[PDB]
């Protein structure tokens, strides 16, 4: 089966659901008005996510894994950028 | 192995743990006084969860996947109801 | 592929990422200053996590699964201790 991860924030709420399907992770978004496909699109067979608010601004971290390699993807208001995470050392 | 997803809220806390085991997802609940099996029981091989508070009221979203189909299940105070989520379009 | 779970707290933030790799779960930690391997090291093929604050103190629950057995691991300020969780009854 496909594998998913979810996060949410605020009281609307906003929800983001990430799905790993055939080696690709995609993103589905709710901001109160309907579901839409988000900008996130990166390789992975497994996904997890966390997020936090700084005031009203959301910050999201998606951890995408293929084989033994886990890559962190960061949203901080300006598109998806690679994070400093590594699995060891 | 079985696959799990967890969420929690407040300072007690309350915890909910969802487990996909042989194509079925079940729910275990802590509200401070012991673990009990919850009402949630729906098909799935994979599960993720998120939740949020509106005042003191909890809202939970469980994303259950089998094959390429992901179904959203909603708790909003009145049992489990199907959500509008779809994976694409 | 390896399987991960993530949680975070506060506005720094602190992040914890748990990874199940070849039957072992390990922990990676960010507290604002770099990634380091945490103390958590327990068996599992699948992992999920949740956490909550009581004032400034973090409490973490990691759910580690092998076969049909799910064990809860608790951080409450004093190392990792076994929790009361069981999957049924
Ligand atoms: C890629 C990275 O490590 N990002 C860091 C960020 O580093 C920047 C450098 O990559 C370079 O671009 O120069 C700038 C300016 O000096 C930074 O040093 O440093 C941030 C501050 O310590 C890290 O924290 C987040 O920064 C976000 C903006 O990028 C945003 O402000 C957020 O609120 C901050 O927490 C940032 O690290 C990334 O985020 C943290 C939470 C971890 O996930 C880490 O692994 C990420 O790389
Ligand atoms: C099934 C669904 O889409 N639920 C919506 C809800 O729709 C209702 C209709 O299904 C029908 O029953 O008529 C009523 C009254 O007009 C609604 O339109 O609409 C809600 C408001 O926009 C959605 O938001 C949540 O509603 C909950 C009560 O059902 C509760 O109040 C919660 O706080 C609201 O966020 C609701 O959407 C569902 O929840 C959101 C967060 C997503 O998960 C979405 O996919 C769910 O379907
Ligand atoms: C192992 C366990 O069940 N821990 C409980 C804790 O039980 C203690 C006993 O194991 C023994 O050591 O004697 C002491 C003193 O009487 C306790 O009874 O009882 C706590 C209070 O109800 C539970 O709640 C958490 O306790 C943490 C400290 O251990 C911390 O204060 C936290 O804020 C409390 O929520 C504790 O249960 C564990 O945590 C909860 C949230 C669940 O995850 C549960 O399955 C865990 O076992
Ligand atoms: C902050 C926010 O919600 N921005 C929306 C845009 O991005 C979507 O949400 C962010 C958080 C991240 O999940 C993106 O990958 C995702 O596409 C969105 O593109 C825009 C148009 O629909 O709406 C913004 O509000
Ligand atoms: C709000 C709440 O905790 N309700 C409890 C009842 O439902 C349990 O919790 C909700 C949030 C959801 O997880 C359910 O599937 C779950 O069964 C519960 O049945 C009742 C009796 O034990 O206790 C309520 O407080
Ligand atoms: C509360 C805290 O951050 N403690 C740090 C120590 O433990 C690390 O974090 C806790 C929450 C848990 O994740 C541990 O398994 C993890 O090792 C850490 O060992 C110490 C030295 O780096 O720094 C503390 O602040």
């Amino acid at each position: 089966s496909v594998q998913t991860a979810a996060t949410s924030w605020g009281t609307v709420p906003s929800i983001r659901v990430y799905t790993a399907n055939n080696g690709k992770i995609t993103e589905r978004c709710w901001d109160g008005k309907g579901w839409y496909t988000g900008a996130f699109n990166e390789p992975g067979d497994n996904v997890s996510v966390t997020s936090w608010l700084v005031g009203s601004a959301i910050h999201i971290r998606v951890y995408a894994s293929t084989g033994t390699t886990t890559t962190e993807w960061c949203w901080d208001g300006n598109g998806w950028t690679k994070g400093a995470y590594t699995a060891t050392n």
